[PDB]
């Protein structure tokens, strides 16, 4: 309702007040596994994501219901674009953690690995901004899960299309950008779906995420 | 050179290369089973997958790509390809799918709701067979192309995301040609675009079940663009 109202810069700025803070992987570093490491600190990511998706503007007004099957669509998405982010300044690197750096050589799961380093430097070649990283965020959050979603994710649309021009970008190359973002996505999507076949080879359920939504 | 077409040029070459529609094998045993209705898909499938080789060589820029980058597209984008164009075949029978004008299927049915729900968005949506064909194109350039290499190898890459921008400029003048605002024309060319996500995650969940017990090889793609 409310986020049906708002405009560019005041969804772009509280998409950046509800962005979640960086987490340490747990492991002492006076000491001399990896993936407990990477677990561990998905579990705590978890819970952040959760609170962050309550902060994106309209996804409070759908039902507990649809709040559940669009976490339960997008939760890995989310972890891994992320990720890609925080890792686009450390190429050939993925930063799980500021503590927890790794390359390829480290690393279902090269596989992966390399099409999370692919992501990164496409990311890194277009210069995202961290204004369009939070929209395209909370744009796999709504999407990758009917009417009320739609009006939010134009509005989105709007937002990134106002935060391009704003930088100074052309009618031709704001539409273009907008296009080279919204098809990353697809392979985020391909990325997420690989990545759950790997951790069915060994998730949070639907009763999981709903128990965290009402707390 | 591709990127010296115009949208008009681009349009008529994507409806120009545009493949058939072909039939399932005529009268099977009805009604069918798991076995028998796989092996139809996997009948069609297969003999559409020729006609993709050709319309592939048509798409604009495709063919300035070296035999080995074009194989690698086609890898990661073919089922995608056979989705999408299912997708849209079935837009006007709604609730059913039209794999071929001899098999209209109604409500592997995960997938099969997933196609539904796709094929009624593009309803929705009021989709274009122009809009249609430029969608088809991105698949083809983007869904592959996350996945290369050298200043040759930068090169291709560069080359595919220029062709990828024209496909971007080629939507957008379809949109302001029919009348839509430019609010409406950024919100529609997003609308569009994050459907191709879904079109990936149905081809994913199609290519897991395919190996559940139900690809075309690097060797069989390469030949057939020889050909
Ligand atoms: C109860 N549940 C919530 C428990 C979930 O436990 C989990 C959940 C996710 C993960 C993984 C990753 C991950 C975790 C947090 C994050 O901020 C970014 C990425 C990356 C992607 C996937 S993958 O296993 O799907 O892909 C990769 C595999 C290996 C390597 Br190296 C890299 C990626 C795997 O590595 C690991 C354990
Ligand atoms: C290249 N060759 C070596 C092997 C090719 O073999 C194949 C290739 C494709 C297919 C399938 C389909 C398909 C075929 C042609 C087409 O124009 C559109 C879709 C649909 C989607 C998938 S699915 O089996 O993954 O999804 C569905 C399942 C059931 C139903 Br009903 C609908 C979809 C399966 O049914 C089956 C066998």
């Amino acid at each position: 309702s409310l986020a049906l109202s708002l405009t560019a810069d005041q969804m772009v700025s509280a998409l950046l007040d509800a962005e979640p803070p960086i987490l340490y992987s747990e492991y002492d570093p006076t000491r001399p596994s990896m993936m407990g490491l990477l677990t561990n600190l998905a579990d705590r990511e978890l819970v952040h994501m959760i609170n962050w998706a309550k902060r994106v503007p309209g996804f409070v007004d759908l039902t507990s219901h649809d709040q559940v099957h669009l976490l339960e669509c997008a939760w890995l998405e989310i972890l891994m674009i992320g990720l890609v982010w925080r890792s686009m300044e450390h190429p050939g690197k993925l930063l799980f953690a500021p503590n927890l750096l790794l390359d390829r050589n480290q690393g279902g799961m090269v596989e992966i690995f390399d099409m999370l380093l692919a992501t990164s430097s496409r990311f890194r070649m277009m210069n995202l901004q961290g204004e369009e990283f939070v929209c395209l965020k909370s744009i796999i959050l709504l999407n990758s899960g009917k009417d009320h979603i739609h009006r939010v994710l134009d509005k989105i649309t709007d937002t990134l299309i106002h935060l391009m021009a704003k930088a100074g970008l052309t009618l031709q190359q704001q539409h273009q950008r907008l296009a080279q973002l919204l098809l990353i996505l697809s392979h985020i999507r391909h990325m997420s779906n690989k990545g759950m076949e790997h951790l069915y080879s060994m998730v949070p359920s639907y009763d999981l995420l709903l128990e965290m939504l009402d707390a």
